[PDB]
DNA sequence: AAAAAAAAAAAAAAAAAAAAAAAAAAAAAAAAAAAAAAAAAAAAAAAAA
DNA sequence: TTTTTTTTTTTTTTTTTTTTTTTTTTTTTTTTTTTTTTTTTTTTTTTTT
């Protein structure tokens, strides 16, 4: 037992920086987190900066968010790249936007998708693709259409502020998040 | 014997973050562990920490479920692929659903099955298909209908909420989870 | 002499952590061994550990099974399967059940079977069959009918509460075993 | 001199697992190889892990046996199976039993036997067919007798106890052995 | 003359395993070989694993043998046996024993024999035939009494352990080695 | 001329082992090449590898004979008998002793001639007979008397040694050499 | 053009080896060839390898011959029966030595020849006598005299030591080559 | 149009040796073909090697001769014989000399001709017979005195090397030559 | 209608080689089709080659001559020849010119014609005769003279050249084909 | 029933070059038949075929004459005499011209005719004789006369450009067309 | 009854460099093998420009 | 620029036996080179029961 406290309080003093900041960037922020048992608040700024993730606003890896006066950690959709980055067997991640008129033909069993670029007749878009390959072999693709995109933003998002200014960008998101959280590798220490 | 003391000291100093989070996600999380011997929680998280496969939510790689009175480490639906990723001999693991008027016919003995996909009559599902294929040429092939799911579920699982809201997702989620455990090569060192 | 002992060294030092979680499998488990000699069942949990198989319940690859007051290291149904993919020499493999009013005749001299799928008058099976297929050229094909299961299962099996839930699985598992220790061509080595 | 040392060194080294493996199962077996020089053991082992052949008893494809104080390396009736798939020219082995009222005519000339399979009289066996098949069109067929294997067992084997409980197995190994060693094609090296 | 030289070792390096066992079978065996020259030793046991025939005792193809202080690679009766299979031109290889009052007639002009089998007065053996036919249409055969195989074994066979116990079986295999030798068409490489 | 240098040394490496083969067994045997050019011997070695006819002592289908210090490379008597069957177009090949009071008549212009085997006075040899036959219907026959035979050894053969012991055979061998040689059919080629 | 180019190319690597055997049988023969440009003997080596004849002397199918200082590949008297059986239409061929007293008559317009074999007064030869017969009933007989021989020999021969040891040989050769140079059908694919 | 150019390209590539044989031939001749197209050579050594007969001059089937600059293809005087063979319908062919003293009467009516051989008062030559006889019953004579012979020789041949020295070869060769043209039956695919 | 046509192309690829040998030399040949439509040109090509009569001008048995600016196939004087010969039922054909002072009488109502052959008095020639007959006993005879032939020849003949330089050779031809045309019996098939 | 339409199908793939040169001289040829139905000419051109009668010009053994727009099969005065030389039981026929003052008297009743040949006055015809024998004794002969002809012509003949230039051979042919198919005996299958 | 007829003459061919051998043969009979511990579940998601 | 949810297991233990035998032989080549020549000629008519 006492090996293990001096293993933990090792680590915990390792990593005092990451722990100070996220602490200090809670406490310039706004007042929203004040109707929850500040505990809580300190186990998530300590488990968010264990895994190297600061919570601070300018890189937006991870996030507080209070759930029935009880606050959570969560995991941005920068988060995912950076662990997929950490895993170091990626070769390929890529995410675009299909316009009116540009594919021919998608099928989802053999996931083959052929398509006509540079070559349009409106400026519309229709659907968006996501593409991410590894370094053995292992390729997935996944394409959404906007009505899919809209019924998912319907049943799960609960804000419209984002969602109108900047229509495309939220949709590249969700596709690239989901795609990386279903299907790819993550890991937590670098090599 | 104290050579392989030494070794496991080594291994349990090699993995001390892991741990650490699994204990802090664990604290932080509801009181539903309280009727049961804190050793058996403090091993669960032990071997599940020494796996790489923390037990944080987001991720959703490993649970620890109470039965009689003690824990037990459990894997996902994620787990497998992660090992099966591990591996890296695979090529192509996918799982679609067969809506109604789409396959043509299906025989068990061969594996061979034939659709006519984009051309639907109704907007009702009828089955369930899932594919993955190897490098040195071994492929699979499974297809389940509802009644079968149906049966399944009615037999094995014990609760109900989940499958309320998303009846889809918990079906692809099984048959993904079975045909991968069944007859998939697994791994646990990366390579 | 002492380089056997420094490379048997080094091969102990590269397969600590399987054996590290095989031990703590052991130990959280239930208490069936304690009437053996611990020398017996440290030896077999590292000749199960060398060939990457370990002892954790959720993947059952491999058990202890104590006989005499000593602890023999067995293979499951699961570790054949692993071992055949390992091979990477295999095409095919495969296990039905045939149902009443469905096979039309089998001769054990050419093996060669012939069925009418999708045709039946009841709902009670009559049999089961097994084929794996290799790449260059080389097939087997084996069929079993309910009474040889029960007879095979009435001389060796020694507990019946396993059998009486569900006997299909079981038939199926015995039948997918047989096959492949008689017949199948197994390896240790990944390729 | 130096060069095939080198060679020798790296042979060794590359398959250390299957000596260690060997070793280890010698070590937990029986005491019946203490009436013998360890040195003959050591090499047989040697010898035996250096063909891809564990000693394992879970597979069955070598054994050692002492004869007048000398540790002797054997193979079993799986390890020319082993062998034949490790060829890759087969196309099919069997071997059957042929019990009463079945055949019809056979001569040893031209190889010839006609059988009517599932039109019986009694239920004891009469005799025991072996056949296998290559892909360049050589096949070969053997049929033995009751008498003939009762005189074979008498004037070679020396143990009872397996013949006793299940005569129909040691014949057809006994069987499968002989026409697989005699006329068979063997290999050592997978291709 | 360097392109010779390195070609020769690459194909020395390709063949390290044989000569291994070779050399670790001829160490494990009896102490006969201690009047003659290693060199000419290592030669022999180069050259016999250079043709993909160990001179493991399990198989028999190959053999060491001292002539007036130097060793020779010899070949078994079964390695004629694996030529021909190696080749890939054979259709059928037999030969059997005609007992007494079987045969009717035979001339060695056109090779025709004919029998009525099935039908004997005693139980004793008149004579041996040998019978071998290929896929383009060209056959032989050859028919032996004993007479011929006794004055053949006294001329030539200077032992007679091994003539005693079991007569038949030295005449089959004189017959067959005898008949492929002179008349067969053999390969090194395997097609 | 760079394509036919890059053919002949595709050629040179397809055909390694033979000429390693052939090289051992010169180097392994007694010392009669001294007195020649070494150059020579590996020009003959080399041809006699091309043709896949190695020049091991147990096949005897090539020789290396020194002629005025010069080394040749000769076929044997069995050479012309691979050749032949390499051919593909034969349908049977024999040759027989006829003894005392056996034949009855014999023309060398029509090549027709009877005998009457198994009816003998005597125990001595009087000739002969060599026949070979196609498959488009080309038949040859050819008998030799003792005379004849006398008379070629004391012309050609400069040996007595082997043909002192055993007179059939070589005569055998002459008469079968001859016929195959003068009239034959020979491919290089196997088809 | 290029069509024709490939197909020659292709055509030139079917048939390396015998060009290589070839051009190692005249390197390794003796130096008469040095007064004339290589690029006729390589062109003369060419052809005759491109018709499946072989310039090694141990078969004596074909020559190369200087002619004021240009090479010519040249037939010799058993590329003629070569070519002849390649046809697949003969059914008979000979040559026979007439002695004293044994023909009877011979008139050259109806080609009819009568003989008494075997019934001689003196001991040498007085003509030589050729026949060949094919399948369609067609038939061909020449007979020569010493004298016609002999000033053949002496108007075309331009040596002497072949013809003084053995002059059978040479007459028999030399009616054979003229009676299938002249009335026979020849071919060169095989059939 | 495209089946008969499928059908052409086939004819072409399953006749490429003959082409090539051909043209090496052309090439290592002389050089008299400098002044004419070499695409009319190439016609013409393309129709030639069509009709399975080869240029090569140890043959002398068919010929290449420069006609105002066009080069053209020719047949020889074996040319006829080999169609006349193929054609499988003949049953004798002769042509012979008539000598001084020979013949008694001809009348070129019946063509009946009777001759008294082998009864000769000097040694200078009249006449040349040809006689060629079918199987169906069908037969052909012509006789030649030395006259016409001459004359023919002087309207139609334009060199005199040839028949200088040998003059009979010459007349024999056109006697065969006008019989087998004028009034023979020929074919080109053998039977 | 399928049928006719798959038996239509069957015979067209029998026989490619004899249109391709057509076609090449039409193609080699003078420039004096170009006025005409090609198709009727390659129809005439094609049934010239259909009735196994090549149009090669070594042999002369057809030919194609333009008509109004139309191709029309003509059969030349040895066509008949060679049919007369298919058929089979001929004995003798011939014809001869009869000189001055030679017949003495001819009357057309019985064809009985004698001559006096060898005794002349000019060598000038007056008449030609043709005569030809069958296997059973049909005989037929004609006889023209000079007057006819020249009118003949002024009537139908439109050249001059061949007429001037040999009377007699345009002669016979006219005589044999006007006889075989009128009144002998043809076939097409060989028999 | 089938066994009548299996012997048609094999008589007629019998006779398919028959059929292909009918039909392709008759597309060859001028265009009169296109208001007729396709159906008869091909009807016709079959039969036509049937019979060895091909419908080629150069023969003109028979024709295709379209009748109130139906095509019939018709047969020249050539068919009549291959039919009749077929039957093979003729000796003789023949027509003549009788010119002025030849004959002496002519009686219809005995056919008795007498004429004085080679003594005219004139060089006009007066009438026409023909006249055939049999092998059997039977013999027929007609006289016409120029008056009957000139009738026969204008009753039934409606051409007169072939009349104009050649009025003899028109009546000739009449008169042996008319005597060979009234009279006459005729078969179709040659003997 | 639909039948009259022709485009045909000819050559470039003689011949040889083949006789032959170094092969007789053996070290091989066979065994240690029968089979079991297996069925399954905890999962749906979002905070971003 | 906005805050959830859900549930808890089960079974069972082994046996069998050990070897034998024996070693070689044979020897050596030959011979010789070529030739000859180059074309021609000409194209449609007719009908229907």
């Amino acid at each position: 037992a006492p090996t293990m406290r001096k293993k933990f309080e090792k680590v915990l003093d390792k990593k005092a920086p990451q722990f100070l900041t996220s602490l200090l960037n809670l406490y310039n922020g706004d007042d929203y987190l004040q109707k929850t048992d500040p505990m809580t608040v300190v186990t998530s700024a300590m488990v968010a900066a264990t895994l190297d993730l600061p919570i601070d606003k300018n890189l937006g890896y991870a996030w507080i968010v209070p759930y029935k006066g009880r606050a959570q950690f969560q995991l941005g959709y920068k988060g995912y790249i950076q662990l997929a980055l950490r895993t170091g067997q990626y070769k390929s991640i890529n995410v675009i936007e299909v316009r009116e008129g540009e594919l021919l033909k998608w099928n989802r069993l053999t996931e083959e998708i052929e398509l006509d670029l540079d070559n349009n007749t409106s400026e519309k878009v229709v659907g968006y693709c996501g593409y991410f390959q590894l370094i053995n072999g292992f390729e997935k693709t996944v394409y959404w259409t906007r009505k899919e995109i809209e019924a998912h933003k319907q049943k799960f998002s609960k804000s419209d502020f984002g969602w109108k200014k900047d229509y495309d960008a939220m949709a590249k998101k969700t596709v690239l998040r989901n795609m990386l959280s279903k299907w790819g590798i993550l890991s937590i220490d670098m090599q």
